[PDB]
Formats: C-alpha cells, sequence, structure tokens
DNA sequence: TTCCTAAATCAGAGATAACC
DNA sequence: AAGGTTATCTCTGATTTAGG
C-alpha cells in the first residue's frame, strides 16, 4: 500500500499498481510492457538534462569550431558558430570549411 | 506550505556595419 | 573603391528566481 515497489524496475511510485502472473507488484509501465511483449520491461536510464551535461563542450555543426562570440542554430536545431549561421542565412548554403579563419577577429 | 508575480537574467534572431 | 564575410549591436522571448 505504501512500502511496495515494482519487482521489475524498483519504482516506488506509479499511477496504477498492477500484478504479474506470480501475484507480485509491477508498476503500471512494467505491467503493461509485459502483457504486450511477453518480456520484462528493459530498464533504460534517462537521457542528458541538455545542460548539466549537454553544455560540456560546444562545437559548430558545420565547421566544428569551439569558439564564437554568439551561438546560433541551424534548421535542424543544432548550434552553429556565428559565422556559419550568418553565411547560411545569406546564401542558403553551408559555409565552406575552406573559410575557417585563424583565431578570432575583433572590430571597432 | 504552496501559488503567483515580478524582474533579473539568459538565449538567440535580426540589424548594423567593421575590416579584409 | 566596392564587395563580402561575419563581429557587434539591438532587441524580442524564454528562463530563472526572489519574494510576498
Ligand atoms: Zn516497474
Ligand atoms: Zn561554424
Amino acid at each position: 500500500h505504501m512500502g511496495r515497489e515494482c519487482v521489475n524496475c524498483g519504482a516506488t511510485s506509479t499511477p496504477l499498481w498492477r500484478r504479474d502472473g506470480t501475484g507480485h507488484y509491477l508498476c503500471n509501465a512494467c505491467g503493461l510492457y509485459h502483457k504486450m511483449n511477453g518480456q520484462n520491461r528493459p530498464l533504460i536510464k534517462p537521457k542528458r538534462r541538455l545542460s548539466a551535461a549537454r553544455r560540456a563542450g560546444t562545437s559548430c555543426a558545420n565547421c566544428q569550431t569551439t569558439t564564437t562570440t554568439l551561438w546560433r542554430r541551424n534548421a535542424n536545431g543544432d548550434p552553429v558558430c556565428n559565422a556559419c549561421g550568418l553565411y547560411y542565412k545569406l546564401h542558403n548554403i553551408n559555409r565552406p570549411l575552406t573559410m575557417k579563419k585563424e583565431g578570432i577577429q575583433t572590430r571597432n
């Protein structure tokens, strides 16, 4: 009622408790999964917080540089350096890796 | 307590324009 | 000189947070 856990995954919380063939408790997810696939529900740890992880290195999807004064994003939604972004939004074509310049230039 | 609000802060898209 | 790449500037929107 309160100290029960899913015997397959160990989840202590669930929308609706279910029973396996042997009468033990399965969380809704696991229970449904078994009646569907006749196989235990595989445990698969959650993915990246898209931050506490993700932002652990950022290189442009096009030229793969790691530095830029401003990160933009391509259609696909991935980050791209300022240069590659501006170039594509002007020519609707990717910036040729033959343009990668040495270091970073400043102005004014 | 929890909710809601405010306002900072953050993130980028555009604009502007500096330098080769 | 004029052009073209793309640093910066300007904001609009989305997040993040301290309070009440
Ligand atoms: Zn389970
Ligand atoms: Zn790039």
